[PDB]
């Protein structure tokens, strides 16, 4: 079983932490443009395109929505200032061509949200994010789910990585 993964995210969201939680044992700065990473975890091989989530990059995230799996979207729950810039990528994204499409088996390319910093001093829950960005009518008929986590120990990460791998296998 392969799985091909985008990771979105605005800057010093998370997400080359959170990547990093799931890849095998063996310092971490900000993305420039982009990193793939590839990888086995349990018995399934991963291909993640770790998105740089800076402002000039954000261009560079489209050209890897081609027949990709699931997206991997990190928001920075305690990061109040720009969660109209979060709600906006979402948007842009969803628009386009390779995000949209049906998937082969009648399907919706999944959405697997982390409201990350959730050890932070001012992190909102899942559930506020849900609320703020107005996330339910924003996805429509993308199957997607958000979890708490902290990226720095792991903490609802995991369990996120099990929905988007059964939600990618059922619809495969
Ligand atoms: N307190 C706390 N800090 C976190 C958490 N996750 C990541 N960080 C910290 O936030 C900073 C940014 O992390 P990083 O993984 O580089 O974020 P990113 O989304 O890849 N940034 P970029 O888009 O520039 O590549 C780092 O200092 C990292 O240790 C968390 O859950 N809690
Ligand atoms: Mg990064």
């Amino acid at each position: 079983t392969k799985l091909q993964v985008v990771m979105c995210g605005l800057d010093n969201s998370g997400k080359t932490t959170i990547i990093n939680q799931v890849k095998p044992a063996q310092h971490i700065t900000a993305t420039v443009g982009y990193n793939v990473e590839t990888f086995e975890k349990g018995r399934v091989a991963f291909t993640v395109f770790d998105m740089g989530g800076a402002k000039k990059f954000r261009g560079l995230w489209e050209t890897y929505y081609d027949n990709i799996d699931a997206v991997i979207f990190v928001v920075d729950s305690s990061d109040h200032l720009r969660l109209c810039v979060v709600k906006s990528e979402i948007q842009a994204m969803l628009k386009h061509e390779d995000i949209r499409r049906e998937l082969p088996g009648g399907g919706r390319v999944p959405f697997l949200f982390f409201a990350n910093k959730m050890d932070a001093a001012g992190a909102k829950t899942a559930a506020e994010l849900v609320e703020i960005l107005d996330l339910t009518t924003l996805m429509g008929d993308h199957p997607f789910v958000i979890f708490a986590s902290n990226g720095l120990k792991g903490t609802g990460v995991h369990e996120g990585f099990s929905w988007l791998q059964e939600t990618a296998s059922r619809q495969s």
